[PDB]
């Protein structure tokens, strides 16, 4: 009737040896366990890896996995599959280290249907994984191949395929460019993305360096060089270098940044010298794009945590640490003044959208929506606000009190009065365009005490807020502003589960059209 | 026995007309009123302006001033003087708008001892102010001059001296380079610093653009192009472009950033394409460097607030909104891995350092220091930690518990609840190795808890272990300087109850670690 806050020992106890060829069973009933986001059956998960779609339309998600602990270490490649990026099936571990003093760090996977690698004489469904093997003294790039659709991998006989004699050289992202393979890889502590080329994925030639761009933090990680279509014109696209930095992000710990530019097969040249942060909150890192997608779709998934507190979050009693972000559709757009912007929207949520909890058209009202009866404890909401053309042509017409206040309130059934999360936007006044996203300290004993668990985040719009999409999923809130122009991923660990949300609008100009839609989400587990 | 939390109406009531040629009297006794930082006698202050040292060694501080309200507006240039940058004397308003429909926005001031301007036929102590005049439709650059040492200014007869037909064109920073005047000015909403040259400060010629560098935010503001000496070698220096952005900073609202590079009199070229943030907290903005300083001293001062909550902070009942940061000595250094770093240390604090409250050498101890008895409610603290060479060579020898925890605790003698007002946590190792957390707990401040932009927690991660930590607490402000000012944070605190105590705990340190803690009370400058 209420989601368990602690699980039986059977569900939380980790084995002393790594299971091979068997699906690790998971209890997904925890009060903090997300129901539409991916999380491992048990153990510790970090970066997504080897993300690709096979020819039959199955999306493969691999991930950094510690099967033995609820902290980072003993890295293997976990594996889950999905047709829709929401209904996940857990698979046996896909890539193992050679021994117990080695770890399988991040990497990518590609289809090799034309058998450029020479691994696939009798199949057009060959998968090649390119990943970092970590040793006490070295980080080297290794190749493994799968003839069975990416469930079981055989190491390349002549591994490693690439080394620079460094233990700060990792996160290979490989893709096809016209007539050759490209590898983007991080010389992490030199703030350099090295680009290599190959005809066969085993012989790598240095092409170019991308160094000392944007925020340095303490390290470049998980580079992604991808072609992203324009939001308003699918026929147009630009190249984007996405770099994860950890530690040393402005909000502390880990953050993603991106650089729009040109790629010609050997060199990436940023259009300008500007730094652009992907997410205005703290809990979005190591975004990886899916290889071999259909229809020029840019599909990404990120790790929904921060390295400053990911190994301390209070979910280990619920048999997991860390979830992935919602899968994302990516576009590029120009926003007023700022220009280049990476758009992020949730990938088609239709497969998980349950019955409507509220549809409202009232301006200057408070909508109270109870979802104690939604067993997932997960809701989607959409708020459209269309100001009259008068208020767009003369912003001085907008009242200083013109505001949107969204609050997520604790459950009356399943447990002090503090909201678990707040969203505040002002159209005008002294903080015009300021959007505040908060996880109040007062709502979480754990969050209050953790010295890196920041309570408050903000983004300032130039254009008025016209659209707001949100997904709440037990311990996670994702917000998308003005068709994904601005995006924030925020973990919440309230003492009491959320059971309710209030949506207040106030001081809106005469003739403002407000449309509020709220739907419960169906659990994927 | 306790600092007033509200003041008499005579002290808070603002006049309806701006006072001319008269010093505005101020009550500096408020529980939130800093005692070693500058704040205006009453009204609302933002960016520092016209910062310069006259030839007799008097530092002139001008500032964006609303004399009529406790919010932004009706901008004039306020004026305060000091020989040591701590003992401030309030002066009459220095620069007035021509009209009630005009505002004096930010700008700089230079000595013109060789009379290049032609304003100073009979003095070598001439001061020229170059500032933005704001009108409803235009932002233009104007000149005013002072023959009396920068107390009274006459507008240039043929103002404005620079206009581009824009209302997003402001914050002129002017300096002498070899044989000509340089102006750095912000084309704010185009994310461009325009550089102009002049022989006489009245005729300006376009030289170069510096565009789309580092974080854009929503606007480039308060550019500073300055020569900053190397920390470890005073004979070496590099040029630095300092740009303030507001809104749209990562932490929200306002932040400073800098670009080391080369300047050749017309063009600034950054050494790389990297973005570098000056302060790891939220309350440091619109840093301006002092013109005409002695030696090779890089001296800066910032506005110690954030535009997201500066007009809502609960200090108006104490007859002021906004203080300046501590004055800062600036250097450039290379830090491990990251490379280029703007060093910030407090300018000579000696003139305000009172009697010692504690000197300790104990490692693995909690030192409790009460300052209920220091009337300023202002303390300076230094913590030096020297790890053994073994731990410097093999960091695996450092325990996961190796930590430094400093807490500023509420007064029991002056109640308005047991929550610290400010915390500092550093880990040498463990899962967050090198992580320094600076916090202002929500639970300690009803106002801070409720304000949706008043962020509780800030962090910076070191590569090198923490070897030095300097801090100044001043009633409503904490400034920390890490590893000889390599890393720096300014943080406002508005606790319900004033701070009366600080705990300094060290724990899990390797065998033979040397710890030296010095804590001194500060003497009020008012
Ligand atoms: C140096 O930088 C300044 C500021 O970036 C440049 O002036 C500016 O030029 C840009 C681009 O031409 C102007 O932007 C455009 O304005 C028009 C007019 O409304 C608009 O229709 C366009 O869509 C675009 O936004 C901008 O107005 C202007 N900024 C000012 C005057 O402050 C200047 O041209 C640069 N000089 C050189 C030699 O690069
Ligand atoms: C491409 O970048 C790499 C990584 O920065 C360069 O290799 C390094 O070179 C620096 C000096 O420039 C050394 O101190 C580092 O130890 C090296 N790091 C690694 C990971 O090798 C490399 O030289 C660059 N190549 C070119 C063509 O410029
Ligand atoms: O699991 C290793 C994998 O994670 C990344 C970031 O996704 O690096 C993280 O883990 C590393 C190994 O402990 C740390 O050095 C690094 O600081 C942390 O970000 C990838 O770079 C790596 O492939
Ligand atoms: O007092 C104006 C002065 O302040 C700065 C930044 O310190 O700009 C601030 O005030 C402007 C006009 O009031 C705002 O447009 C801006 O957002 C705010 O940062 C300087 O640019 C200006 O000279
Ligand atoms: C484990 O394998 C890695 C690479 O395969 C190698 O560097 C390491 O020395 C091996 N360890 C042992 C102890 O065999
Ligand atoms: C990959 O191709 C390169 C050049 O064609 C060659 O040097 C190398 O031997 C090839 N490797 C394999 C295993 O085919
Ligand atoms: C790609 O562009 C770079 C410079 O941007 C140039 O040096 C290189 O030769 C180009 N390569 C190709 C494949 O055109
Ligand atoms: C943004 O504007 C620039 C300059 O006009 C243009 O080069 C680019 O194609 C635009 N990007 C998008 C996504 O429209
Ligand atoms: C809100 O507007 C968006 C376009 O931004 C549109 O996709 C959606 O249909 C609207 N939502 C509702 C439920 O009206
Ligand atoms: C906006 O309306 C005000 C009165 O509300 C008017 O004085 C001003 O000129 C208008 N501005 C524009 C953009 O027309
Ligand atoms: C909302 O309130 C504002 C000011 O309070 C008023 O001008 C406007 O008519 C109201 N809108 C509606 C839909 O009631
Ligand atoms: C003072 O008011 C006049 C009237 O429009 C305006 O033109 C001028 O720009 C204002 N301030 C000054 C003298 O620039
Ligand atoms: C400077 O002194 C002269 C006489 O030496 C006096 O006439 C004048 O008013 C002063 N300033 C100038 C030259 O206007
Ligand atoms: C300032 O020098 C300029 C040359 O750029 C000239 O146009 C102007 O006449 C001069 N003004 C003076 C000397 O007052
Ligand atoms: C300054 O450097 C710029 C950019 O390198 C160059 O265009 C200009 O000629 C230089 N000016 C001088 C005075 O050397
Ligand atoms: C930092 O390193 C660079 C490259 O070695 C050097 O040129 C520069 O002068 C150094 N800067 C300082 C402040 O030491
Ligand atoms: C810390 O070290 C510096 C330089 O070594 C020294 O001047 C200062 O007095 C020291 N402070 C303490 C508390 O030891
Ligand atoms: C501090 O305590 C630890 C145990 O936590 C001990 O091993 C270490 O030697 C102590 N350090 C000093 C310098 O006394
Ligand atoms: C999880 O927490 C709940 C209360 O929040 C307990 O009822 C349960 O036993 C477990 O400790
Ligand atoms: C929640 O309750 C379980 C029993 O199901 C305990 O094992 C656990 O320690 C927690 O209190
Ligand atoms: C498995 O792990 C959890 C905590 O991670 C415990 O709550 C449980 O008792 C079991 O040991
Ligand atoms: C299944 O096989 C793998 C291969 O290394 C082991 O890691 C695991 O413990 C089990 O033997
Ligand atoms: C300032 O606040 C204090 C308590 O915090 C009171 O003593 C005083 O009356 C004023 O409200
Ligand atoms: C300071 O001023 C406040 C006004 O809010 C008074 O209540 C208090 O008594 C003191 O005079
Ligand atoms: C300062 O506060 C006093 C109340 O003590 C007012 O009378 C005055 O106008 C100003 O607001």
């Amino acid at each position: 009737s209420c989601a368990p806050t602690s699980l039986p020992a059977s569900a939380t106890e980790l084995p002393t040896t790594v299971p091979t060829g068997t699906v690790i069973t998971g209890d997904y009933t925890g009060s903090y366990r997300p129901q539409v986001h991916y999380s491992p059956p048990k153990g510790f998960m970090n970066a997504p890896n080897g993300c690709h779609r096979d020819r039959n339309g199955t999306y493969h998600l691999y991930y950094q996995y510690n099967p033995l602990e609820y902290v980072a270490g003993n890295q293997h490649w976990g594996h889950a599959t999905s047709d829709d990026l929401y209904h996940w099936t857990n698979q046996p571990i896909a890539i193992f280290p050679p021994n117990s003093t080695s770890q399988v760090f991040s990497g990518s996977a590609v289809l090799d249907p034309n058998n450029t690698s020479g691994f696939f004489p009798n199949t057009t469904d060959g998968v090649v994984a390119v990943y970092t093997l970590n040793t006490p003294t070295l980080q080297v790039q290794e190749v493994a191949y799968s003839t069975d659709g990416g469930y079981n991998f055989t190491p390349y006989e002549n591994n490693p395929v690439l080394s620079v004699g460094s233990n700060q050289f990792r996160d290979p992202k490989v893709f096809w460019y016209e007539d050759h393979w490209v590898m983007a890889v991080a010389a992490a502590n030199d703030f350099t993305i090295e680009i290599y080329t190959s005809p066969n994925l085993t012989s790598w030639t240095f092409a170019s360096n991308f160094t000392h761009h944007g925020l340095l933090g303490l390290a470049y990680e998980c580079p992604n060089l991808v072609q992203v279509p324009f939001q308003d014109d699918p026929s147009k696209s630009a190249w984007l270098m996405y770099i994860s930095i950890n530690p040393g992000a402005p909000l502390g710990g880990s953050v993603g940044q991106y650089f729009p530019g040109d790629f010609n097969g050997t060199h990436f040249v940023a259009y300008d010298s500007a730094a652009r942060i992907a997410d205005f909150a703290k809990d979005n890192y190591a975004s990886q794009w899916f290889a071999d997608t259909e229809n020029g779709e840019s599909i990404s998934i990120a790790w929904a945590s921060n390295w400053q507190y990911t190994q301390q979050v209070p979910t280990s009693a619920q048999a997991f640490r860390s979830a992935m972000s919602l899968p994302r559709r990516n576009y590029l757009t120009n926003i007023t003044r700022l220009g280049w912007d990476l758009v992020s929207l949730p990938y088609d949520l239709s497969p998980v959208v349950g019955p409507s909890l509220l549809s409202s058209s009232e301006a200057n009202s408070t909508a109270d929506v109870d979802f104690t009866n939604v067993t997932s404890n997960a809701v989607w909401f959409s708020l459209n606000v269309t100001l009259p053309d008068a208020a767009i042509q003369n912003a001085s017409l907008i009242s200083a009190d013109a505001s949107i206040n969204i609050t997520f309130l604790p459950s009356t059934k399943c447990s002090s009065d503090s909201p678990a999360a707040t969203l505040t936007y002002f159209y005008a006044g002294l903080t015009n365009g300021a959007l505040a996203l908060t996880r109040p300290a007062a709502s979480s004993s754990w969050g209050a005490e953790n010295p890196f668990f920041t309570d408050k985040f903000s983004y300032t719009l130039v254009d008025p807020l016209t659209s707001l999409v949100g997904v709440f999923d037990r311990s996670m809130l994702e917000v998308f502003v003005n068709e994904g122009a601005h995006s924030a991923t925020m973990l919440v660990f309230p003492d009491s589960p959320v059971g309710s949300m209030k949506v207040a609008t106030g001081g809106l100009p005469e003739g403002t059209q407000v449309n509020l839609q709220v739907n419960g989400l169906e659990s994927t587990w």
